[PDB]
């Protein structure tokens, strides 16, 4: 079997980068819409007995892209592909990973079931919002970390990183922030927005010392940037000299760009798990860490039957 | 168990009509989008041990609506509903019902599998593009016909219906047209657009006599109205006095409204399996047959454990 | 893995032809009946890690043959075959492909589920009564066409084929007839037997012109030959000079042979998806198109991981 | 839900007896064959929300009957039956319950899987050839014993039953014979036909004393009656005064009737799990124990949610 | 259907309390071991059409208890129970909820799959180590909180609770601690043990102010009490006046009792999701919050088809 | 793919013998217990695309070992092993192979389902208590016989084996004993313990002649040795000169060692499907037949795609 890399409509630049790093051309696929807005998928080459990797991030037109991915997976399976792997850099519906409300769906589990029934044999993803999403499948799920790339960026772009403090913008980010602070041998802090019992002012509590130090906000994603912007205001109010925000998934939906442009961030750093070209044109603060080499190495090692553990300590 | 009727965002007027005919209020659901365009479903009441019917047509934002339906089905199932029925008046991806091309997906089968894995126990639909889609599920699938309502409309709105000829706009509609012509005891004709071997003019062949008679075009759906418009030009060129078009699913996507407005149709008749309010505002030729009574009777009989065979001979 | 071709009891001559065209000997199998008429299957060689193809048509003792096929598939799967493919030239129960009656089974879907649970990984079949039967499986299903062979036979055996008209014996055959007429660039006609509302005479309506022309009846199968015989009487009554019947599946059950012998057919042409040796001995009108080369090429390309699209335009 | 009893073509007299004992009329079903010998099933009444019991023994046209049963189960399931129970008095393919040969199918497991995929929720059967067949399903399987009826017949029809010896015709029947001998407080013996290493004479070894005593052969079934006839010759050669044969399943296929008529049996006693009317007309030695009351009580208790343990100690 | 409460061997006192609060006697079950240490389960009464709740905590002989629970679930399912619910107060293998190591199993997902294949229709559990474990099933999973009972205990047993600080013993407990601190309107702190890069001294970092205040350690479980004991030493070293530890699952395996007896805890508070009678006899610091009323109310509401949302704000 | 042999904690000496006979080192696995007695499995090497064989007998801590095996299977599957085979020399819960009691679980079927859901693709086992357990899986199950090794031991260790009688200790062993007696061309006898109707003395009935002959007791297993010890007393009381006991599974749980030491056995012969080192230290009568060569040959032939039928006639 040979590696066949197919791109959905979501992140075709990332698919191209992965294919170039693998020394391959992208597989021939026409991914369009019928007139009635139904997804049209036209695989333009044989995938018989091939090791098919479909790159599709959960971003942009989320349901459009997920349906595109499912249809492409099913087409490859029925076309007798040896193995179909869904490379989903940003897993859609990952934040709907539990039922903590009455009648609430576990949409991440539904997406996992849909991918399984479409015929996916393997999932490659980066920085799942909850790592337990790996357990939502009965197939192997690669949950790659952007943490080595984040550490590289911090050590190369922040002069006073050895005296910095890594800040969690919410309680759920504590593990990620503590891991990064341990790897950098720096202090960490946590910011919590307390629960909205009524319609008074949202107030943020900070635990840890950030006074007269550079604060690096690290989180898994910035959708509306309410979390990171509120954390940034709190950090400046607490005496932080400079505030950075580093995310792996830059969704930047809704008012995020205006929020960041009016915030105090020295830089907002995201990976290219989601296309950022449009976002960077309206926000100069955004910088992008390319993770295409990580995904390409993961695909290559999956095809060659080699461990991907190397990707959790080094940036290829 | 009690009937609980929930509406998706696709066709809420039809859901309201069904609920009124059942003497019920629509179940409390908030069906919106998160900022990143992920589907948000908030069922506002208990469905424990209830007989849940979710009305969602395949129309408008097709993938949005289908994801909404799947999430609502899964939420109801996890919320311990006694039974979850998907009332899908127009089945999405129904035209992708076979693999007659290399690497082509069977998207209808994928949609059926997704509905099954979401937890649907029963499907109620009207005039499946292919009746074999019933076989795409392992659960009961009600394939209701709009034919009795179509016959009622023909007998009440076309004065010379006894001398009319029912015309199939393509080869695939032949069974539907022959059934309608048999029930009306009238002649039938078939129109075929021959295959596009090269880039010459599309030419249509008509088998049957339509000269100096009213021609009624009957088809399962009109998406772009290319089929019915081309058939209408052919019918007028063949000597038909007046041309009607009767569909059960009025999709009217893309250039359909301009096509119909510039066509020669006496009337374009569709059911309300898809919302038509916007379409009727731009095309006076469109008239709507309400099928909400058929769907309401089907839901009521399903809940009461009664046969729906009555719906195939009478309009309630 | 190597190709292993196993024959059921249904069509062993076709299995032999396929094996010869593949340059193989048929796999050693004893397919008999126990005393109590239970199916006895004794695979006489190892199939470990082999690519097993089991040839069994739906014909003769239908349930006997289907049980034989299921038992052989399961034996091969438990015997650790790399892949088990059911080569079913005529799919049994294919006409029971929908539920258009109260309490009616979808027997084609049940057969598909039984084949899936027996362990079939791939289905190769010719001219499914409904192409949507491909969607009854979650495994790849090859629906081969006899149309290229039919076109070859028409062009080589009917002198006036360029002025002929291809006739559908019922409404459901319209797509097949229009496709053949397009490929031959000839006229087409359709014959419909209207629905039996009471016990009066069955009357047939013909749409299209067949007067003073050769009429070729093309259908997917002739079980009792009531359809083709009634169509032939109608065609002669309408002024057709000569009438041919071309089918892909010659079932010829019940009164079919006497019907054909007393009909006006110039020739009844079927493929050898079903054994015809016995039928030809009692009806001189029957001629057979060998499709063993099509099936052998399909099996060879499936084993070699090559596209079978070539089989839809050429007869090997 | 109400009890609905449907009969297949196999044993309709037993179905009638069960229905009469339940105070019900048999459900309206037409079970015939299409012209091409495909099974035709036409359920003539609604089974919506009903507790459906389908009676079909594995006998006669075995594959015909099993396909009939599967199609009826699937039709009832798709017709929205509350529960579908397969009442299979003699389980087909029960003797193919293991793989003790290379490439041998486990046909009993395949039949169980087919019944499960057809939609059976419950199996009621009598005296499975191997009780472990209960484990071939994931649904409850009632394995009823004919042993209480056998003990009743022995105590009422054999005057010297207290001095009799119960004889196993093979090694596999030892548990059944020991259980019966324990319940009767009588001696037991075992007869073994040693393995056919070459083409010499089949010789039978008897362990236990049967001299000058009545010998009762007890086995689960008599298909060809080779086992019981050879055992009877051995028992007479060993000095048994009279020889009885008691089976629960009288298959009597092939040469069984001539074998019994030429044997020395005082009586051959079978239950009516298989129709015996034809067999009794050609063999006066055959007597029938009616087990319809056992099956009717099992169905009634299953419907009422009551234990069937009473059936293992008493004959209702 | 009626509530049937069955106890495994793990926590029979809790099962008795639940049954008393439900006004029921525990179902008759013998749960012992065969001589070869295989689990023996003997359900002593009919569960036909019953709503069966099996109480079995993941504690003590973990694999013994889990196998007991699976066997009891399967026995109830095969015994035709209407519904089988596994009441698992402490979910076993819950800490193995992700694959963050090479070749690491997701044991929680395996346990969920085993419960699903045993036939569980519903899971009721308290304070899952990861709430995403709800997504490991395709059945409803009730993840009850001990938080209302914890808040009640804090407000009734700690005089200076309004000036206390709730402390997370690790980064993963941050959400639980922030929720509790929000509900009490008190400060919170977090303690992190940094990663063991080499064999130097384990050092703990504290973020937040605990000086001269009562510190309440809140975590989901205390297995070896290394986390809470190390956190307690850190809290005293940081100037906390008194230190409490509140857990929902008191596992107290290995050296936990000696660790607590030599620690500085004012009280170690656990629920009775795990039996604590033996632990309290050797550690006077341990106090138990009874949660049997929460579980009993959850079971009663599940049986009655009522929401359990009331249990997340009130202690019944 | 390469053979990877992994050992559980149950029988590591047998795993070592298998690995040596295969010329391999055992795969690196740490199989321990967490503090709370949860199974900890740490596979120490890549199994990507490997043919993994996990050796784990059902013995010792039965539930501990079975959970270990399931966790290791699941870890190998998620670690992308090409194929995972469970080598289970003594199948746990094999005696719970049917439901012959009210509410009784079929624990063997549950174990099979658990192995299937863990991801096992193949099962290799020796002398299943019921061969129908092969039918409890949908994957191939190798049921190897210790009979050739038993025959070798008899012919090499019992001087008067040609005049011996092979004795079944119960009715269920009759097939095994008759097969062995046929292969040795010797007499056979059967011993039955009649059912315990009340609390009187257990009495044993012997059918067959053992007077003044060596008696060889052959059974599939000796758990408590009650069966073989009672049979030995009966055989001596019946005039047997010497009594041997040959089992394939020596469980020897509970009072078995004291029972054997106080019995009259010339030798108790078992295979090493279960570790016997501890048992032999307290009972000199126990001798061990090594079957590691049989298991190693089975694994090697499974990997090489060769028949294992040779293992049923010869000891490698
Ligand atoms: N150091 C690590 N940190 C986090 N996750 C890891 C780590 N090592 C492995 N994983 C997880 O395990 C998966 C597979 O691990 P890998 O080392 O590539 O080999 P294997 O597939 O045999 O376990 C990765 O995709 C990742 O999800
Ligand atoms: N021209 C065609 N007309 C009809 N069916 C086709 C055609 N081409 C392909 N198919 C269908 O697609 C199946 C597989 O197509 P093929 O071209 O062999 O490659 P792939 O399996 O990769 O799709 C065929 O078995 C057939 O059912
Ligand atoms: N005494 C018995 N001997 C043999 N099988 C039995 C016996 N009692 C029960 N069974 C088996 O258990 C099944 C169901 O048992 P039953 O006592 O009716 O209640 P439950 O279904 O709750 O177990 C029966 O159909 C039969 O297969
Ligand atoms: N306030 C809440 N906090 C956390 N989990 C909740 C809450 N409300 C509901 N849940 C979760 O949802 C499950 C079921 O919710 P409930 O309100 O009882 O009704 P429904 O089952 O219809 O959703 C609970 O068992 C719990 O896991
Ligand atoms: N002589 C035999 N006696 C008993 N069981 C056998 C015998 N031959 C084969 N089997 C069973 O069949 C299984 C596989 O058989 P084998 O001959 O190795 O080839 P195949 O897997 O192709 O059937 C064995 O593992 C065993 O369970
Ligand atoms: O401990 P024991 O019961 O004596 O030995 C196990 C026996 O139980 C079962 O019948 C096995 O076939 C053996 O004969
Ligand atoms: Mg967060
Ligand atoms: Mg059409
Ligand atoms: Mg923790």
């Amino acid at each position: 079997p040979n590696i066949k890399i197919f791109s959905g409509s979501s992140h075709q630049d990332l698919s191209q980068k992965i294919a170039d790093r693998l020394g391959l051309e992208l597989g021939k696929v026409v991914t369009k819409k019928f007139s009635n807005q139904e997804t049209c998928v036209e695989i333009g080459e044989s995938v018989r007995g091939e090791d098919v990797y479909i790159v599709q991030s959960g971003c942009g037109e989320i349901n459009d892209n997920l349906m595109e991915l499912l249809i492409m997976i099913n087409a490859c399976k029925i076309a007798s592909a040896s193995r179909v792997t869904a490379v989903i850099p940003c897993f859609p519906y990952a934040r709907q990973d539990k039922k903590d409300k009455s009648r609430a769906p576990i949409s991440a589990k539904l997406v996992a079931n849909m991918l399984s029934v479409a015929g996916a044999d393997h999932i490659i993803t980066m920085d799942l919002h909850a790592s337990q999403i790996q357990g939502f499948f009965d197939i192997p799920v690669d949950n790659l970390y952007a943490e080595p790339a984040v550490l590289k960026w911090i050590r190369e772009n922040i002069s006073e990183w050895r005296n910095c403090t890594i800040v969690s913008p919410d309680a759920g980010g504590a593990k990620r922030v503590t891991s990064i602070a341990d790897r950098l041998n720096v202090d960490f802090a946590l910011i919590h927005k307390e629960r909205k019992k009524a319609n008074e002012v949202d107030r943020m509590v900070l635990v840890g010392d950030v006074k007269d130090r550079v604060a690096i906000l690290v989180d898994d994603m910035a959708d509306t940037c309410g979390t990171i912007c509120h954390a940034a205001d709190k950090l400046l109010s607490a005496g932080a000299t400079r505030v950075y925000a580093i995310l792996t998934h830059g969704i930047f939906s809704g008012p995020a760009i205006s929020r960041i442009n009016n915030a105090c961030f020295e830089a907002v750093v995201v990976t290219n798990t989601i296309p950022q070209e449009d976002k960077m044109k309206h926000c100069s603060k955004i910088q992008v860490i390319d993770i295409s080499m990580i995904l390409a190495e993961a695909i290559r090692r999956t095809h060659n039957g080699e461990s991907v553990s190397y990707l959790f300590s080094h940036v290829p």
